[PDB]
This record gives C-alpha cells, structure tokens and sequence, in this order.
C-alpha cells in the first residue's frame, strides 16, 4: 500500500471522489503500522475510509467490510450532536468520529 | 522509487496538473524506456505526460522547466499541427505525440 495526502480540505463525498479519480480509495489502516504511515503523510486531521453510515456503531470500510483494527481516541466514537458517521485520524494518530459533511484533509490509499 | 497512477476521466493539462498536485504528485514524466513502459502499464488509453514546449517551440521541458533528455516520439512527431501543439501524450503503443494543451486526455500522475 502507498499513501498520499491531499493538500486541501473537503467533505467525505468529495474525498472519496478524489481517491477514486486515481483508482485508489480513502486510506483504511488495518494495523498500527499502517496507522502510523497514514499519520505521517497527513499534516493535519484527515478522513479515513471508515464509516458507520449503514449501521450505527458498526464501523466498516468503504466496501462494506467490517474493520477489526481500531485506534479510537479516548471518549470516541461518541456520535455527538445530530450524528457522526465518518472517521478522521487526529494528529496524534487516534481516531474520532465526525459528521461526513464536515471538511478535513484526505489520505488516499493505493495498491 | 516512482509510483504511477492513471486517472479515470479526461481533462486538459492544466486540470491534469491540478489533479496530480492535489495529492502532492506531478504529471508523469518518463526519464527512460523503463518508466515509459511502467506508464504504459497503467494508462488504458492516450494520456498526458508532464512535458511541454510552451516556453520555446520544439524545446521540450518537464513541468518544472527542466529540459528533458529521453524522448520516444511516434514516427512523424512532434509536428506542432495547426494553431499549435505544445503538450505531450503517451499513445497506446507507448510512443509520444504532441497535442494541444487545451484538449482532454487521461492523465498519469507520478509520486515518489
Ligand atoms: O471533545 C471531542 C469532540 O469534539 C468535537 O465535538 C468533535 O470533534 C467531536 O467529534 C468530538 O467527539
Ligand atoms: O497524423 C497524426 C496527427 O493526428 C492528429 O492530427 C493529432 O493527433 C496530431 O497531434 C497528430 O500529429
Ligand atoms: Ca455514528
Ligand atoms: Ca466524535
Ligand atoms: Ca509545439
Ligand atoms: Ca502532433
Ligand atoms: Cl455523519
């Protein structure tokens, strides 16, 4: 896997379209090593290819596969407010669930 | 090492540049036959390369203004047809053709 970070911020729909444009997908860490690699390429908070849009509190990658490895920041995922169904990687490498309509950097994954 | 990725949609060079730059990459510029073939492997149809002769006609440079050495022009190219062809695309046989920078093609991005 190769990871590339965007320079501009955007909602998940646009982030997905960006990674897809170059035939990749939004980065999904499967272990601590991939998590670190993604953190290092990201200079700020960035979207990961994980959501619980289909079923609340059931986090899966953009292809419907349930994720095994997680690295939630203490207190997350909390689905605050009207709902948080997307996931971002904070600058310390931990994850936070956020609204899919908010804007963050994106890290794309390629094989 | 360099990694090459191809776009799905067609777009003019300026847009191709913005796409590759969005992920901190550049438009692919083969420096030898091996890279040219690697770009061929990922490009399913005619695609833009990061080469132009916009500064001086018939003096091809990469997008950073650096004069290229290796070229793989298709027989009869570059011919700068009509109002001018100052951008470059990799044909489906790996050879190159100069085309208008305003025409749309797939883009192959390069990362290191
Ligand atoms: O305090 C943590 C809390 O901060 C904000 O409200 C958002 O980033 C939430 O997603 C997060 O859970
Ligand atoms: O005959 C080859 C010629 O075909 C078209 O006119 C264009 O693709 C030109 O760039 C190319 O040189
Ligand atoms: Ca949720
Ligand atoms: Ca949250
Ligand atoms: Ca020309
Ligand atoms: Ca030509
Ligand atoms: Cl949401």
């Amino acid at each position: 896997k190769y990871f590339m970070s965007s320079v501009r911020r955007m909602p998940l729909n646009r982030a997905k379209a960006l990674c897809s444009e170059l035939q990749g997908t939004v980065a999904t860490p499967r272990n601590a090593e991939e998590n670190r690699a993604i953190q290092n390429v990201a200079k700020d908070v960035a979207f990961l290819g994980i959501t619980d849009q289909r079923t609340e509190n059931v986090f899966e990658d953009l292809t419907g596969n349930r994720v095994r490895y997680t690295n939630w920041n203490e207190g997350e995922p909390n689905n605050v407010g009207s709902g948080e169904n997307c996931v971002v990687l904070l600058t310390n490498g931990k994850w936070n669930d956020v609204p899919c309509s908010d804007s963050f950097l994106v890290v794309c994954e390629f094989s």
